[PDB]
């Protein structure tokens, strides 16, 4: 098979064992290679996603509170307490030796600085960006796709594809609350 | 197997395993790694998750509840009083189960905190889970199989995560 051992050298990065016995077990239902246009092709990209996502990879984050206050200072003028609580919110990180991902709400009046600052935060924690908008999301698809069994499934995309970034430690921005 | 040496650690009620040993031998009927064997698969695990006749041992002892609420919480010897009246009562009824205890006051007193005191004073297993306008069942009793979906409930979640038949459920803010 060509693209059996083009996958399991792709999948050189840290997987986890389910993970790992699903993608092998994967790779042996189409080393039978029972055809080569629909079943092939479903189990196919069930194995291109699955050696896609990245396990276990990482971004080295700034742990250096100077470089991170110079850093939100570059990007935006002050909103004093906003970054007092993000230089806290990484020191206590710090402190616990591992961070623990709070969630953190920011809200007020339009034009004010909301959407920016978290480009400005993820920038300075050397971590990868990327935004939602769930304003408007009706369906829950959009979070968590469709079963492989349908026919145009996408990994439910605005998560997994998310995912394509290279990093387990993305800086995630969920827009608004409407 | 995994399932088996599982249900034969506790004790299983009979209707359960047969309808447990009823769906593995429909999956005997194999459908490997599809949306009706992960449906399955997720059933299964989910009962033989349930704890079915395991049970954690109480203790309505006076002097240990009262040791454990004043170590617990400062002040509150009223509220102190009510829960030592609850468990005198409960010690002499016996059954412990007849009219539900609901604290109010005003926000940060410490409401929440008793519980997990009342929890630790009766050896049981604590759980919470608030209902803020759920407006819903699937919380409590959850969703069918059929849909994709598929959710047992905030009951069988705590019986899962208690391994334990007789644990304490707090529910926050009912009002
Ligand atoms: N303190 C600031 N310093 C520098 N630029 C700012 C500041 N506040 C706002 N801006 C600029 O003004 C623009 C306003 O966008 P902003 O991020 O405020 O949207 P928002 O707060 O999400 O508004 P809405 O809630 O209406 O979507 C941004 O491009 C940002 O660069
Ligand atoms: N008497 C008390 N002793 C110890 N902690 C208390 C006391 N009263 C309140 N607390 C603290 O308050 C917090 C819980 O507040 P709570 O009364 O649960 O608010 P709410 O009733 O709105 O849920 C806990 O962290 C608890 O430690
Ligand atoms: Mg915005």
């Amino acid at each position: 098979a060509i693209e059996e051992k083009f996958r399991e050298r792709l999948k050189e990065l840290v997987v986890p064992k389910h993970v790992m016995d699903v993608v092998d077990e994967e790779l042996s239902k189409l080393g039978l290679l029972d055809n080569h246009s629909s079943e092939f092709n479903v189990t196919r990209n069930y194995l291109d996603w699955l050696t896609s996502i990245p396990w276990g990879k990482y971004s080295n984050e700034n742990l250096d509170l100077a470089r991170a206050q110079a850093v939100l200072e570059e990007d935006h003028y002050g909103m004093e307490d906003v970054k007092k609580r993000i230089l806290e919110f990484i020191a206590v990180s710090q402190l616990r030796g591992s961070t623990q991902g709070k969630i953190l709400c920011f809200y007020g009046p339009p034009g004010v600085g909301k959407t920016s600052i978290a480009r400005s935060i993820a920038r300075a924690l050397n971590r990868e960006y990327f935004r939602f908008s769930v304003g408007g999301m009706t369906d829950v698809a959009e979070i968590k796709g469709h079963r492989r069994t349908y026919v145009g499934a996408m990994p439910g995309k605005i998560i997994q594809c998310l995912k394509k970034t290279k990093t387990e430690n993305p800086l995630i921005l969920i827009d608004e609350v409407d």
